């Protein structure tokens, strides 16, 4: 195999495998019960998520996979990330452990929680009050802004930063998720639309679209066209416009027009994040404290 790192192998049969969670291009999630995972407490339960290779798996899948373990490794620890809990890479199928995120990806939770339409039927004193409340909506990024200013602090560029790749935990904490991975920025099918209909060309900074270019400036584009996807409450960015139309728009300079029911210290923020020059948009620490500003003040 691989050779044994001590410090991260976890003993394959201390995990049981259970329900899948999703496939990307190299690689499985799948979520698993894992006994011991603290040492302390060797015979204790958690739920972890685990990937591992698709049966159909290359030499280049293994290698991205590996290279994806890596660099987990070195990222450290962070509430707003998912990290790693350990890897199971002798006698037998190489598995990287990580935290698992309970109510999914940050999209699917915003639109699961939209708010009760005009049509419901008034029941009791809150039928109008849905799920999500502005100062909640600020944490979720004031809590992908902190995560993104550590993944740049370890010198880590996500480069498909979106609201699909922040996940959820139990509560409510933004984890962002698969930003130690191999993209094939040299190879990108800009017309690809995935399962669910996403079309990641739309959260690519233009220096990276057209230029093969990407920086944490580049994430920054991203983070606002994220900040759009919030305050729409899971929307999907450039509405109604296909990628051909997108490529020309964007040669123009268009932007997203200010969503509905969002205040202009957001839209100006998503504005900034999306200036021409990368220079010119905010860094992730200035995102951060921009976004406290306002956690605080409605909070
Ligand atoms: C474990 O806490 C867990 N996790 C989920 N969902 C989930 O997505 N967990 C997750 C996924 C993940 O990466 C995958 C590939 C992914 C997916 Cl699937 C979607 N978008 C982006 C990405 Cl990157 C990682 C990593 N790294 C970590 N964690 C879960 O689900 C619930 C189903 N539901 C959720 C809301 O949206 C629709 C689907 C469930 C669980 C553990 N739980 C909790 C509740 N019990 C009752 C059942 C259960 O299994």
């Amino acid at each position: 195999d691989l050779p044994l790192d001590p410090l991260w192998e976890f003993p394959r049969d201390r995990l049981v495998l259970g329900k899948p969670l999703g496939e990307g291009a190299f690689g499985q999630v799948v979520r698993a019960e894992a006994f011991g995972m603290d040492p302390a407490r060797p015979d204790q339960a958690s739920t972890v998520a685990v990937k591992m290779l698709k049966d159909n798996a290359s030499d280049k899948d293994l290698a991205d996979l590996v290279s994806e373990m890596e660099v987990m490794k070195l990222i450290g620890r962070h509430k707003n990330i998912i990290n790693l809990l350990g890897v199971c890479t002798q006698e037998g199928p190489l598995y990287v452990i990580l935290e698992c995120a309970a109510k999914g990806n940050l999209r699917e939770f915003l639109r699961a929680r939209r708010p009760p339409g005009p049509d419901l039927s008034p029941d009791g004193p809150r039928s109008s009050e849905g799920p999500l409340s502005f100062p909640v909506l600020v944490s979720c990024a004031y809590q992908v802004a902190r995560g993104m200013q550590y993944l740049e602090s370890r010198k880590c560029i996500h480069r498909d930063l979106a609201a699909r790749n922040v996940l959820v935990t139990e509560d409510n904490v933004m984890k962002i998720a698969d930003f130690g991975l191999a993209r094939g920025v040299h190879h990108i099918d800009y017309y690809k639309k995935t399962s669910n209909g996403r079309l990641p060309v739309k959260w690519m900074a233009p220096e990276a679209l057209f230029d093969e270019v990407y920086t944490h400036q580049s994430d920054v584009w991203s983070f606002g066209i994220l900040l759009w996807e919030i305050f729409t409450l899971g929307g999907s960015p450039y509405p109604g416009i296909p990628v051909e139309e997108l490529f020309s728009l964007l040669r123009e300079g268009h932007r997203m027009d200010r969503p509905p029911h969002c205040p202009p210290e957001l839209y100006g923020l998503m504005r900034e994040c999306w200036h021409a020059a990368p220079s010119q948009r905010p860094t992730f620490k200035q995102l951060v404290e921009a976004l406290d500003k306002v956690l605080l003040a409605v909070s």
